[PDB]
Order: C-alpha cells, then structure tokens, then sequence
C-alpha cells in the first residue's frame, strides 16, 4: 500500500472532520454527482498551545479525484495522511549544523514517511535535485491576493519593490516562494520584508487579507484565483509570474514516475483535467 502525503489546500485538498460515527458527510457537486471522499489521518488542531492529536479526517478535492483516478489506472492501493508539520517543504539546517534536510512533504517523501506526494506541489529545480516529479498536472504561477479596491499592479509595483511599513505583504513559510525570491536580484528586498511576516498556512494568510491585517498575499494562482472567485471581497491583481507547474512527487529513480506521467498525459489529452476544473475550480459565483 502506497503512503500518500498531502496538505490542506482548497480547492485541491479539502480537509474536514469525520462525523461522530467516523464517517464522512454525504455531499454532492452542483451537478448532483457524489463528492468522492477518502479518509486522511492528520493533526486536527494547529493552534499554538493546543495539543496535537493525529486523527482520521475526510479529504476531497481536485487532487483527491486525481489520486483516485491514478490508483485505478495504475492498480495500486493507498492510504492518505496530511503532512505532520503542515508544510510544502524547504531545506533547513539539521541541529543548527551545516547539514541540511527537507521539512514538509518533501521531508516525508525523502524519509519514507510517504511514498508519493499528491498535492498542489510546485515543480522546481531546487526540489528536483532531491526528488522526481511527474509532468505537470496543472500549469499555473504566482499571483497576488488583495482586498477589492486595493491599487496594486503586480509584482513590480513600487509599493512592493520599495516597501514602507504602511503596506505589509507576505507568503507562506517553508514553501518554495521564499528561496526563489531570495535567488532573484530584483526581488531580494521583498524576501527581506516578507520572512518577517510570513504565515504558517495559506488559509491564515487569506483570512488576514479579508480582515485587513495583511495588505497583499503572494501565492499560487491556481489557489488565489479560486479563493478570489469564491469570495466577493477578495481579488487577484497583476500578471502571473514565476509560471510553473504542479506535479506528483516521488523519490529519485522511483519505478512509478513513468507511469504516473503517462496517466497525467492521458488526463490532459482526454478532457479529464478540464472536467476536474469544472468540478473544483470554476462552477459558480462568489458566495463565501
Ligand atoms: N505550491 C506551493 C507554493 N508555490 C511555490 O512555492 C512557488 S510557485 C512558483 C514558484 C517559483 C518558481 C520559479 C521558477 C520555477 C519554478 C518555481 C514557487 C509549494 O509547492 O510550495
């Protein structure tokens, strides 16, 4: 049985409690089809002070539908869990030494706590040094989320490039967003500003934008465009940048890679990804 690791990230992965009986609530799409749900174990509370308890939860969304298809197509069984530290994955020092390790899903995949990462996981060369990716299952980029009415053009807007305290922007901790900001000369000063204010999760950053505590949130367009389309008070602004894909993650020299990529190819070829888009990404007007 493959150990699949994933992360809470709407609309790709929804995470909800079980009912009192341990079952997942019966739900239907707008088209009337049952929402496919899998059990996923993971931490139930992320609040500072609150104890961690790893409990069965209910998972569903674009990525779970993709998983279900993959497992059928390639004839594997699986069990899903949520990444224990809540992170996508960057490199960090081990015990403040010069040796480095990955945190997040990257870290679990490398340690064997997972066999496959099935998530909105950005393909990039830093991570590709350590793991294999499928071909992209979705093409996307970064964009910026703001409150409706905020006057920002994009990543080269002087309010970002020449920041005062009057305008706070941020991304998510231990995602690939920081290092690619660091590695750019034109964006080094933004990395300096942001590492001070970054959020533990996308959900918390989004909420901070709604609550006027964060003026701009830099994050995946596949996510922010959905969020802004679901919430009438939030918008995205500027051109996509750092265009890149989401891929399935596997250990180097995994025997699964070729067949995973072939599955993803078929899904781009035959309308399946577009069907998923129509189920999870664009289907109704804002209401949340
Ligand atoms: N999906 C999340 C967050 N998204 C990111 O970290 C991103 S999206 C684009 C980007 C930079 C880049 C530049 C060139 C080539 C590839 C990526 C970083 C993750 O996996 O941590």
């Amino acid at each position: 049985r493959l150990k699949i690791v994933t992360i809470h990230q709407e609309p790709f992965v929804y995470v909800k409690p079980t009912l009192s009986d341990g079952t997942c609530k019966e739900e239907f799409t707008v088209n009337g089809d049952p929402v496919k749900k899998v059990i996923c174990t993971g931490p139930n509370d992320t609040s500072p002070g609150s104890p961690r308890h790893t409990v069965p939860q209910c998972c569903y969304g674009f990525c779970i539908d993709l998983l279900i298809k993959l497992a059928r197509t390639m004839n594997f069984t699986y069990e899903v869990h949520l990444v224990a530290d809540g992170k996508f994955g960057t490199q960090e020092r081990v015990n403040n030494s010069n040796k480095k390790e990955w945190n997040g899903m990257m870290g679990e995949l490398l340690s064997g706590q997972a066999d496959m990462i099935v998530a909105p996981l950005t393909i990039n060369n830093e991570r590709a040094q350590y793991i294999e990716f499928s071909k992209p299952f979705k093409y996307q980029g970064l964009t910026i989320l703001v409150k409706k009415g905020t006057r920002i053009t994009g990543i080269n807007d002087p309010r970002l490039r020449n920041p005062s305290d009057k305008f706070i922007y941020a991304t998510v901790k231990q995602s690939s967003v920081d290092i690619y900001f660091r590695r750019q000369v034109e964006l080094s000063t933004m990395y300096r500003h942001m590492e001070k204010h970054n959020y533990e999760s996308a959900a918390e950053a989004i909420q901070a934008v709604r609550d006027n505590k964060l003026h701009a949130f830099i994050w995946d367009s596949a996510v922010l465009e959905f969020e802004a389309s679901q919430k009438c008070d939030l918008v995205t602004t500027g051109e996509l940048f750092f265009r890149s894909g989401f891929g399935i993650g596997m250990r180097k020299d995994s025997p699964w890679k070729q067949n995973v990529s072939l599955s993803i190819l078929k899904s781009h070829e035959n309308g399946f990804m577009e069907d998923l888009d129509k189920t999870w990404v664009r289907y109704q007007e804002c209401d949340s």
